[PDB]
């Protein structure tokens, strides 16, 4: 069970941080008494949650600007937020790239930055990440989404990316728990939160109801700090379980036993 | 029921059909009297490819060798495919980047390969093939794994690219549903294949039972000329449906009541 | 879709019509014009009700008293009443003993009453209701439970007598489609209703949310008349999908499969 | 793990041990030592197995003759057997009334015979037997099909006799657990099972193939013997997963902490 205690003094780097749910998570780490550093493309919006972190009583609290569309920049983000902190014990990869519904038609570009910027760059950031991972035996959190596990007309660019990450973040799980890696991934399910983001793209086409993006940051802090496989945060006590998806999960398991462990 | 007069005079695009299934696939195609254009970048193993079909009853056999790495030359391999049948009716996604299977350890190049030849290039060539396939009211075959459905230790890179794929291609399915675009898309769902690839690939490695590629091929497409939305060929009557996500399909039919669709 | 003009002028058997959720049937179905007879053991009760349907607009309404732990009572009930009515269109089986929530503690003769009254009477009223229902092509509707899906501690006695429902009714169902028996049979899966007895019974005990009489009363009504083979009426939109059993559904398909139908 | 010496000097009831799965059941317990007194109806046939069961090892055997359709016979064996053995530790419930495959026309006693017979006499029987199971911390193994799980048509009376199992016992096994009453209630899931029986019956209707009743017995007694929930025997792999349920486990979980258990 979760206490708050399971931050104090915890190096924890927060990706799309100026805003929305990330600047929550940034937000409920201060207040916990984490070391944290912060990242997006706005130094504007950065340097103020900075300073909204020292108050609410960070250990400490950093910003780094940049697009991580740029692999270079990913890689090197880490690598300063390390030198910055001595250290990392949990990385929230959070950001996203914004994309309008529409249907889709031929847009290739935005298929690729989708792709760039969702998940390529997820990858980058965690490897550059794994050393100091592995030392402190750390935690990553992967924020995804219901359309990262089903799909929605209007946002076919963006949940190809999604699912792509729990193909990539699953199958390095299952080869941690192999290997006796103790770096902990956490899958994050979301639903509609009411970020502005969300309810503006969503005004007049989805009429779902969203849930609080404060409350939503906090789940996302606690079922990786509780080193979850995966934490739904859906709006619905039932939801979590039509997605959980059983058979998968037997499939795995019973597939396991096929492998030559011994080679 | 199908009958396989139903690809006779039919114009039919294979990717990876120099050898295993993809091969398997031209060859039934040649037998029941299509026009075909087959691709890979082998030239020598293509023309031996293209001389079985002719021989074996093709309308028309064509080759046009290139690598999927590059997004020009899926492009414009369409557009040449189309001008030699004079038209598409079938594009059968089946190339995929040789791996091996072996932990992921920080390998990104690779990730960033195996998502360009084994997703990004599918896109690319559906989009060019589009307004073709629209016009014949055709299909589209998308060739995924069972690793594109749950995953697989040792082949993180590849299962991201086939999560990939389901979450891009069964969207873009429901959107077509709904607008009533005439444009079949298939996700075939395969479970090891007697290919040479996956034979040595996994020898010593990884022991679960293969199914026959010839029968793989003729499968893949006969599920995709009877336009299902899945077609599964896994060893089992009963893995199907442990695969299928039934959670999965009552979000999707749920999630329709959450669109303001007149809008 | 449902329109109250499809009750009007039928002809409607409703049991333990006399308080909760059958006597609210017995009203809505009045107020579309049918022809009602009712049941249950209290007389006094029955009239009022008679009375009150007569007022709300019921073609024709009569009761007969009688114990449905009386298999021959049953039987010459069912004759009675298509007598009273010239036929019969609907049997609502709604009947049920009462049972306080304790933990077994081996009363036996408790087990064999709840099987009388709540499984074999509905049995034996249905036996005598076949004639009629196949002459109109008319419907059943079984009420059941969330209780005759899953296990609830207290009511192992009811529980029991609901999962035979199951068991004898959905077989029998299954039986009519394959025969071209055009007898529709509808198994009604409720949750907490706010009827004067569960409040009573569940005071203390049982703390769940309760849904409305009035309006699980109607939705009983309208599945039997749309020929449903399951109507949910459980407070949730999600959990009829974790109550109606996926696994089952396939299983029950696949094994079709495995009878001589030509013989 | 389960060890065969497990049941050396145990006290076994076998019901329905005249031939069939009982008589393997009942061969099996000699084999490994235990103590057993089985029934049926026929006294030549038991009195074969006793002889039989002496031979391979048994600790002791015993026959009583008589129907289960007699509530008091089945109160009355159970103090018997108990006598003639010095306690209890196992009561295998495994009795069943033979009905002809038919399409259910209107057979009511059928019905009543198969409900007294099939259902109620296990009851009795558990309850007579229960506070020498108590005393010895004891198991009830209760003998059930996949058509106690899903429905097959053709046999209504019987499935209706098996769903009653399951909502009975597997209530008590949650009330026990509660109550932490050490007797354990293991529901068994076969399948087809050859026995001479099973085959005659199905000939020519039903042609999934048999599993063996001699290894059907042994798993049996496992899965008795290691308190098990459920046991599985039955045709696949697969089978025990899409009969497993995992939405009745969830509901069943949470609709438990709705109780005021305090009260
Ligand atoms: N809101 C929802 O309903 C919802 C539902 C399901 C899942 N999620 C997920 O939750 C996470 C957060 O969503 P949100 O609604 O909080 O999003 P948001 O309000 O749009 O914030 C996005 C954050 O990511 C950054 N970002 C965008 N493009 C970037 C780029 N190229 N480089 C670096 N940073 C970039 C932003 O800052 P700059 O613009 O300054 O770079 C911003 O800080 C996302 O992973 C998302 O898919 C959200
Ligand atoms: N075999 C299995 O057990 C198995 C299981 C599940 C799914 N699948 C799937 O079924 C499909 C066929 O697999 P397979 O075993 O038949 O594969 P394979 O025998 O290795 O054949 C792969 C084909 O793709 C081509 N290819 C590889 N790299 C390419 C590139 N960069 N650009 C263009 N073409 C390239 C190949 O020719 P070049 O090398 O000459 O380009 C070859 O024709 C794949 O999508 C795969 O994911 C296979
Ligand atoms: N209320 C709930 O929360 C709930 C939950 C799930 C399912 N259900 C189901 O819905 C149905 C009705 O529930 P309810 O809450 O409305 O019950 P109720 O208020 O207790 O009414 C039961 C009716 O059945 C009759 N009845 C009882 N014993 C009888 C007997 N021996 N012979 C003939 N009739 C008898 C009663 O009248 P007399 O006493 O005049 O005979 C009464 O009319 C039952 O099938 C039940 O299992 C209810
Ligand atoms: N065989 C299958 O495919 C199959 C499949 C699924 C489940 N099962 C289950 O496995 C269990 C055994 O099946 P089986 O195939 O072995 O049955 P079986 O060969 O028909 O034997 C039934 C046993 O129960 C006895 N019995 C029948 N009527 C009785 C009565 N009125 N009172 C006392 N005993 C009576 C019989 O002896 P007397 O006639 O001498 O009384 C016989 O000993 C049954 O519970 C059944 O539901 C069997
Ligand atoms: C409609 C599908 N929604 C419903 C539940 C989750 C999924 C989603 O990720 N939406 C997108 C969309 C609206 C929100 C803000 C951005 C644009 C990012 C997502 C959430
Ligand atoms: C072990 C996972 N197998 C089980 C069947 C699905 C899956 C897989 O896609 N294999 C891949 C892997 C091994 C073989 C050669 C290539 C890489 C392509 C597939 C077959
Ligand atoms: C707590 C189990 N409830 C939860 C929802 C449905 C199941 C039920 O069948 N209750 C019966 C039982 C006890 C109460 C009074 C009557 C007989 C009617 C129901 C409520
Ligand atoms: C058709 C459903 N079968 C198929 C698998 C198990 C189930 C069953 O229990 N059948 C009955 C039926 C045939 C056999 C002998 C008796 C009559 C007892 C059962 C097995």
């Amino acid at each position: 069970k979760f206490r708050p205690e399971m931050l104090q003094g915890k190096k924890v780097i927060v990706t799309g941080a100026s805003k929305g749910i990330g600047r929550e998570i940034a937000y409920h780490l201060a207040k916990m008494g984490a070391h944290v550093v912060v990242t997006a493309r706005s130094k504007e919006a950065l340097q103020k949650v900075v300073a909204r972190c020292l108050e609410l009583g960070a250990a400490s609290a950093h910003y780094i600007a940049g697009s991580m569309e740029d692999m270079t920049f990913a890689e090197e983000f880490v690598a300063e937020a390390g030198n910055l902190m001595g250290g990392l014990d949990m990385l929230i990869l959070n950001h996203v790239l914004y994309n309008r519904l529409t249907f889709f038609h031929g847009e290739i570009d935005n298929v690729r930055k989708s792709m760039e910027v969702n998940f390529h760059s997820f990858v980058v950031l965690s490897v550059a990440a794994m050393p100091m991972l592995m030392q402190s035996q750390g935690s990553i959190a992967v924020v995804s989404s219901v359309a990262g596990k089903i799909t929605y007309p209007l946002i076919a660019p963006y949940s190809a990316s999604k699912f792509a990450l729990d193909g990539f973040f699953s199958t390095l799980r299952s080869e941690f728990l192999v290997n006796k890696v103790n770096v902990s991934i956490t899958l994050c399910i979301l639903g509609l939160i009411d970020t502005e983001t969300a309810i503006k793209a969503t005004s007049g086409i989805y009429l779902g109801p969203a849930s609080p993006k404060e409350e939503c940051a906090l789940e996302i802090i606690k079922g990786t700090a509780l080193r979850q496989d995966e934490m739904y945060y859906v709006g619905s006590r039932w939801v979590p379980y039509l997605l959980g998806n059983p058979g998968r999960k037997i499939m795995e398991f019973l597939s396991a036993a096929e492998y030559n462990w011994d080679n």
